[PDB]
């Protein structure tokens, strides 16, 4: 038969130490350290942190809100659904909003993404809410548009790692700019339900 | 405000036509080259397609299978949860048995991970099914080593594109070699649910 690691808690000592014997780390404090390797880890791709940037004090906050209680709002399932409730400190909520039934008609009254409409769904839980945007630039721009209404609850964190072609770049380097609320983007191309999950479970759990 | 596009049609559009005159496609026949294309798509990342294998005739023996009612099995709910249910041709069931609650204990007395040890339930649904792997690959390992037993049942395709930097690009390199039943992978560390998904996705439906 073929023979292979069996023991998954050893599979991630391992993959973690190769990361950072691999990577180019430096420029990261310890908080944001832990975050960039589980990203990697996730996208099986050493050199993803050149592309990898923190509002500064970002991953301290989001972790401070999680342990606190925070929900977690996420763009798509793949996102929610990839959370590892077993990390979680405080029994925190894990929310994705897209396929409640009242959104593919108020996207189109909004004019816009089903991605995007659900985000006005979140309104509730939006005040000191940890986001976790994988998918979407539409959902990324239009918490940004959201967000300059001084009424609208702001959350503590922005994950804002969309990914793709058309306007994922744009969006994420719309987040830097802007600075609504402490953030942590991937520059560029690069981003995913995957790699915005891995930053959440680091952020989740003091243990990695 | 800040302005981006929000129509979606058109956003999907506008990437596979950035990703079609940017990408290395030729080699691909027009079956594989849809799948290769919603990959890249999924990835963020022109350059996967350099990494990308099928075996010859995987991508027309997989839309078959789906378009026959093919179930999907899934690694895990990243996948699952991704699979487009709107996409798919004929009322396909989408598995995934990572969380049934006999998964801890069987992975105990196999002395496995649970994704892999999950794989075992997959015997009454696996007979000409589209097998999706997008995280572990002990799950592709344990499956290479399922269908070494000529009592087992055998899939239609394997989606077989686990991430990583333990036992991933050992796991495809394996899959490739054994050719089991028809496979496609990326070659090496890169993978993923999303890129595994957009497979599936692709397969799925004719039309982009
Ligand atoms: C499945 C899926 C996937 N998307 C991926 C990536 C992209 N797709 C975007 C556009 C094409 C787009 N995609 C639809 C939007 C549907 C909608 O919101 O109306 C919208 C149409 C619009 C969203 C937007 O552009 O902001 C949604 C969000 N993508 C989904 C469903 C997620 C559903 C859920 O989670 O509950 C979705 C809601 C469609 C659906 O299934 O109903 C991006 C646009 C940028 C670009 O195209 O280059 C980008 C590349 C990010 C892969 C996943 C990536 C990952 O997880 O890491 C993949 C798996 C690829 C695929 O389609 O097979
Ligand atoms: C969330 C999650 C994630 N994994 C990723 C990638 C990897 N992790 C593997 C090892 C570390 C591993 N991971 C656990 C296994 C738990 C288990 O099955 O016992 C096992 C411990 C073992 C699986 C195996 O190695 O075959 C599982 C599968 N990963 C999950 C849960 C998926 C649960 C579900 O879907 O229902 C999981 C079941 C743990 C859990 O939450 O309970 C890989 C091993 C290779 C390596 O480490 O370099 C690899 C890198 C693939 C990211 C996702 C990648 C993607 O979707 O594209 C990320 C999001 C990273 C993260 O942990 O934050």
């Amino acid at each position: 038969p073929h023979e292979y690691e069996k023991d998954g808690a050893k599979i991630y000592v391992q993959s973690f130490a190769t990361i950072r014997a691999e990577a180019d780390l430096a420029r990261f404090t310890p908080e944001e350290e832990v975050v960039v390797v589980r990203m990697i880890h996730a996208a099986g791709m050493v050199g993803l942190e050149n592309h990898v940037r923190f509002a500064p004090g970002m991953a301290i906050a989001a972790r401070a809100a999680l342990e606190a209680g925070a929900p977690i709002l996420c763009d798509a399932r793949m996102v929610s659904e990839g959370i590892t409730r077993a990390r979680l400190p405080a029994k925190n909520e894990v929310i994705c909003t897209l396929q409640d039934p009242r959104v593919p008609a108020l996207a189109q009254e909004m004019g816009n993404t089903r991605s995007a409409a659900a985000l006005e769904l979140w309104r509730p839980k939006l005040e000191g809410a940890v986001v976790a945007i994988g998918n979407a630039p539409t959902a990324l721009f239009h918490l940004l548009n959201m967000l300059e209404d001084p009424a609208c609850p702001r959350p503590a964190a922005i994950i804002g790692c969309p990914v793709g072609f058309i306007g994922a770049a744009e969006s994420k380097a719309a987040l830097a700019v802007a600075n609504p609320v402490p953030w942590v983007i991937v520059e560029g191309r690069l981003g995913g339900s995957a790699i915005t999950v891995a930053a959440v479970n680091a952020l989740a759990c003091r243990k990695e």
